Formats: C-alpha cells, sequence, structure tokens
C-alpha cells in the first residue's frame, strides 16, 4: 500500500536553520550532496562552520532563557507541538520518503513504510512523555520537605549519521523537545536534505524561534564546534566508535558537557540447532542486509550450530543470490546503492580483506552496477573469530557465517568483542533463550526476531558501542537535569 | 542444619495487646487453642470482642495523631525499627518455629527453614521501603507547583488466617509499618500464640505504644467489629471468599474504609507433554500437598496432557504414597495434621464427595492416625471439570488430576473458574510458556516451578480470589493515601 | 474569543449505545430530559434498565476476549484512537458546548472555555499514557526470572454525575481506554445528551464495537444493575456519599468487583490574615459559586481569620451581590440555573435551615427568576461548626463564612468533618502554607488558589469523600490488574 | 552523648586491599600521612601505582564474572551484607571517629555525631535499594514481549577526596554494591587510614574477594591509572573541577567508560530582608565554616539584602570571633586545623588576595596557632562579584559577604558563575522561596537551612560543579547498565 513516488522531488531547503529562518553560511560556502544511485549531484547545500554553530548556539541559549515562550510553555503544550509536527510530517510523507531515497539510496518502499512510519511513531510516543516525567517528593530525615525538579538540561548539541536521516533526527528531537530543551543539530553531509525540510515543518508546527536550529556541514568543522562549544550543555552523538572518542575528549576539554553516544557494533546472531530453519534464514538475511547493511546493530556475526550449518549456509547463499539490487525507486528493488563513494570503496576493501584472510567467498564479492555505488550481496562462510571481517564493522552487504558447537562456547565467542550494541538468539527452547539473553553482553537481545525497534523500548550499547540509552522512558534521563529543593518546615509528619 | 526443637515450648503471651501492654478481655472470657497433633489444649487465650476492638482502635488513633512520636519519626527510622524486629525474631527463631508447629501442626523443619525464613525476608524487605516510596512533583498547566504527598492511610484493620500465622502477620505488618500506618490486628483463633509473642518483640524493638495492637478472638465478634468500625480507615483481610464478601459489605455499610482481599482459589497446574517428567511430578506434588494442602494458591487442579497422563499419574501416586505423615516435630515427617476438627471434617467430606461423583481414588482417602487431625495423602484421577472436587477449594491433602489434549482446550478449562489466584505451566517450549502465561487469568503464573514467593514480587488474585496485591512495591499502594498540593507561583518555567 | 452559540442545538442521539449501534430500551420506555433554564422538556431518552445493562455487559465482555481487535491492538494505537476522539470532539466543540449548556444550565462561555478545554486535555493526556504504564522485572531470590504484566482489569462499570457531564465522561474513558479496558457507562438522567453524542464520535474515531457502551436511565435501575452485575470486573462511581455506600455494598454482595468512589465534600477554604485580600476574596467567591455551586470540592466552609473577617465579609457580599444570574447563553451570565427541580427545592431548604439556626443572612436567600431553577447568590455570615449548613453538602450558590483565631484552631475545625475531598490555604507565609497543607486531611490542598485541576495531578477524597484517585498516573492504578510471572531459569545472575 | 575518644588511636591497616588481602605496593614504596593538628607523621601507607591498580582491576573483573558468588548472590543478600557492614562500622564507631579526626583534623564530636552517623545512614539506606531497582515490561508494538534488565555497569573505579573520608567512601560503595558492581577505589593520600580500616570490615562482613578493592596512593599515578584503564567500565570522581576535566578526557581517550563527577562550587547563600535574623546568622555561619570550610557546597557567597546588611554583618563577625579553634579532640573545639600544609598555604594566599583587591577584612585573616594547620575564622565584608575571593573556591574558613538590593539582582549575581553545586534562600515569604528555588541554577537549593543532606535526596552539580547525581534513587542510575530483551511471541494481547 504505497503511493507512486516522485522520482525527482524538488528541493526547497538547503540552508542553515536558525531562529526559524534560513541562512547562508557566514563564509557563503556550499557543498554538493550526491544521489548514490546515479553518482550525480542533486544540489548544493550551505556549509556550516564554527561561526555558524556559534550563531545557532546563541539562538538556542536565547530561547532557553527563564521566562521565554519555550520555558513558560505548559509541558502538555510541548506535547501538542510534537503531535502537530508529526501530523505535518505525515501530510508530507510521500514527498519525504522520496527525498529520503534520492539522497540516501534506500528503497522508496522502505523509506515510506519503515523509516517514515517509525519517525511518526517516535514523535507521537515522545509527545506523550512531555508532561509525565515526574520529579519526586522525598521522605528525608528531619523537619524538612524535600523534592526534586526535573528541569531541561539546556542547550543540546545533537549530531546524527546518514544511515537513517529522518529517523535519527526524530530519535534526537523527540526526547529533547518533550523535556523542554533547545537544540543545535548537525546533520550528515551525505544526507542533509530531509532534515532541512523537516525544519520547515518545525516552524510550521509553531515551535518558538531558536528551539531547534539545524546546521548542515562536515564533522571536523561543524560537528567539532558543537562538541567543543563552551555554551552547549549536553551533546548526543550517533556515528562511528572512532569519532565517539573524539566527541568525549572534546567534551572533557571544554565545559564538561553531558555526553551520550550511540556507536557501531559487530552484533552476534546466534542460531541454535532447534530454531525454525526457514524463519532463522530469513531473519538472519534481514539482520545483516537491511538498509544496504548500513545499520549499527547489523547481525554481522551469524553463529550457526554445527548440526544445521550446511543447510543454513546453503539457504542463506540462495537468499543472498535472489536479493534484487537496483533502482531504489523501483518496487522490485530490495537493495539500493551504498551511501557514497567513500563507503563504497571501504566495503570493497573489506571484501578483499576477507578473501585474503581465507574466508570462503560463497557468493557476490564485487560491484553490482557500473553507475552508482552498488555492491553485490556478499556471503562469507567458515569465518573465524580472529579474522578482520569477524571483528570490524563493515557497514555493507557482507555477511559472515561462523560455526559453533556448544551454548557455553558461543556465549564466550559472542561476548569476545569490544562491541556490545545488539545480539540475537534463535531457539525454541525456553531455557536456552533465558540462558543466552542473560549471558550476552549487549544493549538489545532479540529472541527469535531481529531489528525490532519500538519507541517505547530503550536502545544503546554496552562497552564501546556507546553509553546511555535512546528511546523509551530511558531516553529522557540524558535530557534532564535534577534539582533538589530542601525546605525547612515547622514539624515534619508522615 | 535445623537446631533441635523444644517439642513443648512454654507460652508467655496469651492476652490482648494494646499500647504495648497485655490486657484480659473486658468480659474476662478466654478460649482454648488446641494442639492439632494431639487434640489437647495448649492454653487459654483472651477472647477479644467489640469493646476490646474499640480500645485498640482508640489506642491506634492516638498513636496516629499529628505530632506523635510515630508520625514525627523519620521514615528511615521506621526501617531501623523493622530491621530490629527481624533481628529479634531471628534471635528467637527456634522458639517461634516450635510454637508455630505446636499451635498450627506444620512440620518443625518447615516452620524453621520456610515460614520463619520468609518472615525475616519479608520484614527486612519492607524495612528498606520505609523511606523510598516517593510522591511526585507534577508539571501541571499554568503558573502552579503541583506535587503529591504519600501519606499513611491511617488506622489499619488486619485480619489474618491460620495456615501461615507468622508469615501472614509479616505480610501485613511489613507494608503497613513501612509506610507509617498504625495497626489493629485480629489473628486466627486456631493459631493466636505466635503472633502474640511477636507483639512482645514489637515492644522490645521499641515501636511506640498503640502502633501495633493485636486482638485475639473470633471472626463474627472481633473481626466483624474491625470491619464495621467507624474509625478504621482501611481493612485488609485474608481468608475465605465467603467471608471476603462479608468484609466488603461491612466496609460499605460503615464508613467506606478502603478494602483489599486475599481469598481462596482452585489454581490450575498445567503439565504439557514436553515437560520434564521428574521435575513436573515432584513440583505437582509440592504444589498441592504443601503445608497439609492448606495453601490458598495450591495447585488443586493438575491438568496433564494425554500422552504423558498415565506415566504422570503412576509417579504421582507413588510419590503421594511415600509421603510421610506423623509427628510434626519428627524430622522424618513431611506432613503434619490439619489445623482443627472443623477443617478435618470438611476434608473428609470432600473426599467422600469425590468418591460419590465418580473420581478415581488412586490412594489415601481416609484418616491417617487414631489421634490428631491426620489425613492420608489422597489422589483422585480422571477428575472432570463438573465434579465438586474440581470446583471447590478443599484446603487439604487431596490431589485432583485432570486430562486434556490441546493447549487451546486447557486455557479455556483453566480459566473456567470464579477463582484466579495462581496457576502454573510446565513445558520446555518458549512459545507455549509465553502463550500460557499471557492467557491464564491468574494473579501469579509460575513457569516450570510452583509456590515460588519472593518479598519482591506481588501476590494477589484475579476475579473472586481477591483484589489488590501484597508483597513487592505494589504492597505499599493499599497503605498509602495520596494528597495533591497545588501551589500558585509567580511564574512557572520548565 | 468564543464562537457564537446555537441557542437551540439539534439532538442527534437519545438512545442506548451498544456495539457502536443505537438501540431503544428493551421495554421501549423513554424518559424526558429537561432544560433547567426554561423548565421545558428537550427530548425523550431511552430508559435503560437491567436487561439493557446485561446486553451492554455481554458486548463489552465479547470485545474484551483474548485475540479480539481491542485486545490485540498495539498500546500505541489505543493512544492514536484517544487522540482521534479528542480531535473529533474539538471539531464539534461549539456544538457540544451549546448542548452541554442546554441540558445542564451552566454558562455557554464556561462550557466552551472550561469544560470542553478540560475534556480535550484529559483525553489527550491519557492518550500519551496508553503505551507507557510499564510493568516490572523483579530481582527475586533464587534461580528465577520474575516480572509483572500490567493487564486491563476488564469490564468496567462507570457511573457519572450531572454537574460536569462531558468532563466526568472524559475522566472515566481516558484512563479506562488508555489501559485497554472495555466500558459500560451509565450517565445521569438529568444530563444524558452530550455523552450520547460523544458515543457517536467514539464510533467515528474507530474504536471496536463493544469497547464503549452507554446506557442512559435511572440510578436504582441501570446504576444498580451495573454495581451488582456478576460479569462486571470493576466499578467507578462518582456522586453522593449516600449512593457510594450502596455501590460498595452491591460490589461486596455480588462478584467482589474492584471499587473506586468519588463522593462529595464540605471543603474548608482557610483565609489567613496575611493573605492578599483582593485575591482571596475573588478566589473564595469562585471556590464556592463555580458551576452554580454544583462542584464536589466547593469551598463551602470559608474560614477567615478574625483580624480581616469584617473586610473580607464586606467584599464577599459585594461580590455575591454583583454576580450576574440569567440565561446561560448570554455572554454576561456568570450563573445559570440549578440542574433540576429536586436540587432547586433542596437548596432552598438549606437556605431556610440556615436562617432557622441563627446564621446571619447577608445577601440573596431566594428565587432569582419566575422561570427556570434560578437561585440568588446567597451568603451566610457568623456560621458555626454545629450548624447544618456548616456540615451538609448544599451543592448550590450558598456561601458559609466562619471566623477563627489561631492556626492550630482552624486545623482542628477544618479536619472535624466526615468529608475530606479538598481544602485551601491563603497566606503569604511559607511556614503557614507548609504547616497547613500537611495537617489538612484532604485529597487536594490548594495554596493561594482554588479549583486548579490538571489532568496530570490526581484528584480523590479522604475519609468518606471517596477512595482511589482519578487523573495523573494514579488514575491508571484502578484500571490495571497485576499479574506476576515467575519463571525458573538455569542460573540467575545480576 | 559522645564516648571518650582515644586521642592517639592505633593504626591496623596501611596497605593495598585486593581480594580481601593486604598487599604492599609492587614497588614496595610507602608515603607518610600527617596529623594536621600537629604536623607529625601518623604512619606510612603503601604507595599504589599503575601496577597495583592493574592487580585490583583484575581481581574486580574476576569477581564480576558470570556465575561468580557475587553475580549469583540474591539481590536481597547484597542488602544483608551492606547492613552487616553498617553494623560493624557502628560497633567500631568510637574508634573510627577518633581515627577520622586524627587523619583529617575535624572535631571528634563532629566525626562521631555527624560523619559516622551519616555513614551508617548512607549504607543502611542503600542496603534497602539492593532488591528494589526494577527493570520494566514494555508494551511495544507488534507480537513481541519486550522488557529491560537492570544489570550492573561492571568494574567501577571510584576516586574520593579528603574532606569527608568515611562519608565519601560510603556515598560511593552504597549505590555500587547495592546494584551488584565491583569496585577499585582510590582514597585521598591525605586521609587513607579510615577507608582502609573499613576495608577490613568489608572482609569481616562476608563480601566475596575482589568485590571491593582499595588502592591508596597519589592521583597522577593511581588515580590516572584508574581513569585510563582499558578494563574499568565506569568512573566516579569527586574533587576539584580541574582534575575532573582530566578524568573525562582520560575516559574518552581510553575505553569510553561511563563517567560522573562531583566537583567544586562557589555556592550563594541568599539572605532576604524578611528572613529570621538569628536563624540566618547562625545558618550562614554553619554554611561556610562547617568542616573547616572544607565542603564542596560551602556557602562561600553570602548575599545580604541592604536593609539588614549592617546588622547581619555585625552579628556574623561576633559569631566568627567566638568560634573556638583548637585541638579537635577537645570537646570545646568548633574548628580543627586544615587538612594539610598545601591547603593551609593556599587559604592564606586567598586571604592575602582578598586584602589586596579591596575586600574589607572584618575579623581573623591569619594563622591561629604556631603548630598544626590552624587558621582563624575570617570574614570579608563589601565583597564584589569581580573579586577573586568571590569567584574562586577557597575551601577554608574565609567568609565573603556581599550586599544586594533586589530579588532579580541576587538571582542574576548568584547564577553568574561557572559553578552550580548548591544554593540557599532565607526568607519567610512563600512566593520569594518558590521564585528563587526555581530560578537558581544549582543542584541543590536549601530554603531556610543549609548543608541538609539526606541519603534519600540526590546531590550533584549543574554546569562545571559536576555531572550526574549521588544519593537517593538517582544514585543508582550511574551504576546500572540497561539491557532490552525483545522476544517474539505467538500473539500479543494487552
Ligand atoms: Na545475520
Ligand atoms: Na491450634
Ligand atoms: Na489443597
Ligand atoms: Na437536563
Amino acid at each position: 500500500a504505497v503511493p507512486a513516488p516522485n522520482q525527482q522531488p524538488e528541493v526547497f531547503c538547503n540552508q542553515i536553520f536558525i531562529n526559524n529562518e534560513w541562512h547562508d553560511a557566514v563564509s557563503r560556502k556550499t557543498f554538493p550532496t550526491v544521489n548514490p544511485s546515479t553518482g550525480e549531484v542533486i544540489c548544493q547545500v550551505a556549509e556550516g562552520d564554527k561561526e555558524d554553530v556559534d550563531k545557532a548556539v546563541k539562538a538556542a541559549r536565547a530561547a532557553f532563557q527563564l521566562g521565554s515562550p519555550w520555558r513558560r510553555m505548559d509541558a502538555s503544550h510541548r506535547g501538542r507541538l510534537l503531535n502537530r509536527l508529526a501530523d505535518l510530517i505525515e501530510r508530507d510523507r510521500t514527498y519525504l520518503a522520496a527525498l529520503e531515497t534520492l539522497d540516501n539510496g534506500k528503497p522508496y518502499v522502505i523509506s515510506y513504510l519503515v523509516d517514515l512510519d517509525m519517525v511518526l511513531k517516535c514523535l507521537r510516543y515522545y509527545a506523550g512523555w512531555a508532561d509525565k516525567y515526574h520529579g519526586k517528593t522525598i521522605p528525608i530525615d528531619g523537619d524538612f520537605f524535600s523534592y526534586t525538579r526535573h528541569e531541561p538540561v539546556g542547550v543540546c548539541g545533537q549530531i546524527i549519521p546518514w544511515n537513517f536521516p529522518l529517523l535519527m533526527q526524530a530519535w534526537k528531537l523527540g526526547p529533547a523537545l518533550a523535556t523542554g530543551n533547545v537544540v543545535v543539530m548537525k546533520v550528515a553531509e551525505q544526507t542533509p536534505l530531509t532534515a532541512l525540510y523537516v525544519a520547515n515543518l518545525i516552524k510550521e508546527a509553531g515551535f518558538p524561534p531558536g528551539v531547534v536550529n539545524i546546521v548542515p556541514g562536515f564533522g571536523p568543522t561543524a560537528g567539532a564546534a558543537i562538541a567543543s562549544h563552551e555554551d552547549v550543555d549536553k551533546v548526543a552523538f550517533t556515528g562511528s566508535t572512532e569519532i565517539g572518542r573524539v566527541i568525549q575528549v572534546a567534551a572533557g576539554s571544554s565545559n564538561l558537557k553531558r555526553v551520550t553516544l550511540e556507536l557501531g557494533g559487530k552484533s552476534p546472531n546466534i542460531i541454535m540447532s532447534d530454531a525454525d530453519m526457514d524463519w532463522a534464514v530469513e531473519q538472519a538475511h534481514f539482520a545483516l542486509f537491511f538498509n544496504q547493511g548500513q545499520c549499527c546493530c547489523a547481525g554481522s556475526r551469524t553463529f550457526v550450530q554445527e548440526d544445521i550449518y550446511d543447510e543454513f549456509v546453503e539457504r542463506s547463499v540462495a537468499r543472498a543470490k535472489s536479493r534484487v539490487v537496483g533502482n531504489p525507486f523501483d518496487s522490485k528493488t530490495e537493495q539500493g546503492p551504498q551511501v557514497d563513494e567513500t563507503q563504497f570503496k571501504k566495503i570493497l576493501g573489506y571484501i578483499n580483506t576477507g578473501k585474503q584472510e581465507g574466508a570462503k567467498l560463497l557468493c557476490g564479492g564485487g560491484i553490482a552496477a557500473d553507475r552508482g555505488y552498488f555492491i553485490q550481496p556478499t556471503v562469507f562462510g567458515d569465518v573465524q573469530d580472529g579474522m578482520t571481517i569477524a571483528k570490524e564493522e563493515i557497514f555493507g552487504p557482507v555477511m559472515q557465517i561462523l560455526k559453533f558447537k556448544t551454548i557455553e562456547e558461543v556465549v564466550g565467542r559472542a561476548n569476545n568483542s569490544t562491541y556490545g550494541l545488539a545480539a540475537a538468539v534463535f531457539t525454541k527452547d525456553l531455557d536456552k533463550a533465558n540462558y543466552l539473553s542473560q549471558a550476552l553482553q549487549a544493549g538489545t537481545v532479540w529472541v527469535n526476531c531481529y531489528d525490532v525497534f519500538g519507541a517505547q523500548s530503550p536502545f544503546g550499547g554496552y562497552k564501546m558501542s556507546g553509553s546511555g540509552r535512546e528511546l523509551g522512558e530511558y531516553g529522557l534521563q540524558a535530557y534532564t537535569e535534577v534539582k533538589t529543593v530542601t525546605v525547612k518546615v515547622p514539624q515534619k509528619n508522615s
């Protein structure tokens, strides 16, 4: 049930968004954003830098001042605004989905039915949280009345990646706005278009000027300025584990701003011998290949018990070979192109790395088309723990299938990683499910499923996959600053 | 390692407890409490009535007055007092265990390792809640500061049964005292001794006079007076569904006091064909025969899938036949006598009904000794849903085994009851486990286990098995009165 | 900025609402609903009795069956439906506000700006709660995984009054529908029209058939049938303290259904000598006269500190003498007619009683118009605690002003009541405010304000003013049935 | 009632605590700890370095392994252990209070009645949290069962200061141990003795080996070793804002461990003209001079409304001049010496600067004794915001009194700081209290009181005074790692 797409949507926003208005970079510089399916330039976008970040931060700080419209506004009204933003996004759903695909490369059907659906659900969920994150009245010792106020953390710098442009924007804005914070957001240079159009909707929804400011540009410039800014109270970064370290260092070198990170992974998908074969094979395929393999929690280590290995691999290879690669605007297309040339080459390198390491190439392993950044669904068999393709995040359509014998063994191998974002277990046994879900050191453990995200369930990593949680009630903690008020009273009574 | 018992523990307390003092009934009347193992009178106990209840309520009301030691006391200190009471109970553990057995009939080993261990864990668990049940600061619309105060509900009338004398006392005192309430407790005429001794430990612990008042006596007199009292704010009753109805009506007919009930049940224990036979058989036995079958959540309807029915029944009969009945102070004894003559005769009557209606008597069926209220471990097979023994709570060592074919069938049959206190599922399959735990209309659903109680987890019934929950955080709800305080402020800000 | 009202709005709904269909009463009997401003009959309404309630309960039970559209529906979608309902009600705001005024008598401007605004805020508030009322994962002892499911209580009987027809309906449906329950609502015979039209919007919004069934009729018939029904799981009642007892007795006499009550009061509004005179006088006026004085938490006992007594009374009389009484559809009207003849006469009786017992009549005291049920704003000075008008709920435009000297004194006099729905304190002093808000035995204590309701803050009474709380997160407690699921695991670890 | 102290308590522990055993530093080096009251060496303490920290981390990691005694231990038992530890500390209360005074310098009476009392209260409070920090069951979309496990964060590195040796240790251990984490603690080189003795009690209490590890030593060595360790999962640092930045940079440069900081401040104590003069004078004195002015939240900026300035200052000066400085073991002593020579000199430097910049020296201003690190109670009047002594944390007995006129003025001047740990407001006015408590940007706002700490109320700073909160329920957040488990089920129902 998908409406026909406009395969060449018009672009209306390509500037810096500050105080509900559009601005060119101070430098007047602009950068081209490319269509990964064709390798052609879509349009040019204002290149924000430190001076532009400074302007955004000031606007946000001004909007956060005591007595301002955003500060005085009823919590419930913040809820009304988020719900209005969601309605506007829904009104322009067909357009946003098409634009999302044009700039990112993912199939339009997926942008429409998945990405935008989750954006709506995310904003609508958080709109409901606006006036329900209560503080506490505390039974402190002595003749006192003690309580806590859950106040907004303040100016929040949010940096989002390119794999899920609109969704990542929603995951950030939802909890921050619901709790009354102000935002300075840095969108990915590879996919700035959809986020900038949403800014138009933010103004249309009635949000006071300066509550949400978006600055497109690059990381070493715009992103770094936000992380090192002396007046940004909190920063939330989603991207690579490498840059996450840069962000936290910047925060510690500046004003000690609160930090939360959502980084990458090398998530283990464990297939026990008693699992439903047909379901496990389809879910394992989805777990890895979804969104051109460009998912932080991709099931990149498919552990399969030795007794069902041969069959599982045979079916996985057949599924990989049938996966249609092509024009994301074509309904038959399952896999579009990678996001850009840099990623395209990085994946080709990892594919060659696997071949050099001795991993058995079962299918694919090369370029899928001459134009664009298309890579053939690739499957590696007999992968070993010590192999690079088994340790490092590839972020592409490259599957690793490993073999194991016992349940105690797989736990140790699954946990033997610096990453710990997600994990999965496929089994029909009650005990094995509980044994594994408890033992796996990962932020999310899916049982008989994969990539099941709910705005109400927290998401985040263990170890170096990140810190802090997004989504759910937990997603509000990082956007709250706690204040204790302890008042002397004549005589405290229970 | 169970310390040797004093098979004839001396009785030190047998009067009405009010304001930390011992009083005879105003009428000066006394009733005998019998040792169910011999049928001989242990001692005489003060027979409280309306006038005695009136004295206790006034004492409790006085102790609840604003500015009183109990009202002004720091919440954290209430916890210290609760832990102190627990330490005193642990000091007198062997004595209380022996006294529990003497008056109740349950095996001394069980009173020691089970009942008293749970009493200590319950009291210590609630001690920790004392200063942690926070109220809220609410982000209401307009220029206001709104918050809630979690105040004690007040004078709490608590009526407890005879199956777990010390434990039921703890389940009531823990939450009530942890939240700063005052208590007027009515203990069972069949088992008043142990609770009265605890009242002495409550005084030794240092609880202010009037905080806990215990009035031994009969139901139609002392209990009814509590339920109809115009100055009792909340009543908590544990007993038969029949009397539960009397309690709610009395509350409505009097001062509209808050009510919570923990009533009977006809809990189904469902054994799927893929269950572990040895474990399922042993757990099904415990599920029904525990504490002389005198448990509210007893698995009195053992549903077994047809493919394993014959074998399950065989093993169950063998286990029941090996069950050692005898002197509760004997370490070999698994089963002591029933609480009294009334119960003794009720059970024999139910066994008779089982025979008349065509249920297959597989073992037991009669008296187990010439002295004492001892009944043989009885097992009925081929029981049908329409049989009296399949519908009514027997509260004795009488096992009902029913046969079923499908999972859909057993859900309907298990839920076809006015009761809904507990239920269990024995299976190795993840889906079946989750399907059943969700579908079963019961307060507690145990998977691959039975009678697993934790002070942390709530317990209570669905339908006519009661209302409200005891234990866990939920256990505090019925003992809290919420007050909203909304203050006008110069100008509200987030 | 209120839209011009249609002073004679057409009635589209006047039958029984079951399974999203309109039905005549089984007996075919109807009853007249009158316009209290003219005394003329508006239209006939189906008179539901026990047989109709039975039909409604069966429809609700069917809609609640496991696997039904309402049970399988995502919690978030329930929120979506509640928001859709609010949107439909907002679309027909002017119509509903006029119809509310026609049937109830309250000023149109108030219906539009206050009642409907609050209805919209209540429904939208709870829409956000639909997927956020989490159960718990509990760290129980032993090798077990214990958790709780917050399930719907089931078929909920809801009986609402005539003072705030639409608002009371929202307070009930909001929390019930957000938690997934099904409803059988009984509306007041005096104001059934608006609630029936809303039922038409519930059908339009997309709620499955049977989820909400409305049965108009009388109390001793339809109301009692609900309270005594064997298949109703929970009953929520709002009305007199007298009928509240009937409801609780009916529940205990039937299936032991869960009960919550919102009854009346005689709320004390305490004015300390350091209070802002102008503010306190106006708020005290609003505190009593709001909604023709037909408010459960009306400040019917105005305590004024002796040093400012004379001036306060002086200003209060001047305010009561200038209060405009007249046609509710005229923008100048502050006070419309009382709901019906029974109330009209009852209020005149209280005024006569006040004069008989020595209260000083300062203004008003009689009929305000020859047509309709209009009463003059009446003020009584020098009222004493023992006077009838100082103890009984009048539910009319009759103000009681009492004089006091000390703060300790007023606390005792304020708390010397069987009621405890609400109270207020007017003072500039921090300690006095904290001292009084703590000491006052009332469900809601307002400081320097009155009648400040927020969908985020709980409302309910102490003592005989009721039990349980509505609004806020607390409003969800009574609509949830807790189930503990304790699963045996191989080896539990923290 | 303070027991006679042993003015020269013996030292029994002076080594590195690993796996419940006492070790010498790998290098065999030791460092002296001085008695600030005499400047003499108490004893030598093992000087821990990177190699010693590595050993501790390994021991902690081992004790944290899945299946270990600490991981398998019931949550309730962790509470039993914390309570047992508290009982042992109470048993050795007199000894510890004396040792604390010997190593730190604070008055014995204070160490006994305040520090140890709070230590006991902190451990007992958190003992109650051990089995009550529930995860959640989440109503996610689709046919899934989603829930969260609150798991321990893992190996926690904790670095505490010298101002409140025993209390700071308790603040760290309480929440960490209650949640099941393992600890590697670095104590202050100036006050390592008491913490080391408590380690003996930790072993005596029954805590498994490796659960708590204490490495005495220096910050640039041991401290940096902890913050930079690749296997430490979380770090909590309390001390100067300067070192705090080093800690967050180290964390981001290493393994992205989770961090929380409790740094310094320059907390404003606002005295409004309507404040209780006597109470405000005594509380303002306590606000600054408590613990030799060595408190992170010291009210080092005393703002006094012009109308009462002269009188307030006069009484303040008289109070400061009567403050008894001397031997901490003498019951007459109010102020002992400063912790060490470094602080002693730094404070004298600040007093010199105060005189240099124009602040009016009202009393004291120099050394109070020729032996030890005693400084006279110093009061500076007419201090201006730009002055160094009004901006920098002195951490000594130096009081700054500023004059102001309006409430808007004081808010801005109070908030014009990089710090935001605490604040106080002294006023009898309700509106003034609410206005100020909301507007002030500080972690804790005391009204009509100061330094009111409750184990149940959170404490932490805004801006650069730190991040995260300690104490109360909030203190558990930083020691918890959230894991979402999403399970596919046959058919989801509410
Ligand atoms: Na996979
Ligand atoms: Na007995
Ligand atoms: Na039984
Ligand atoms: Na009417």
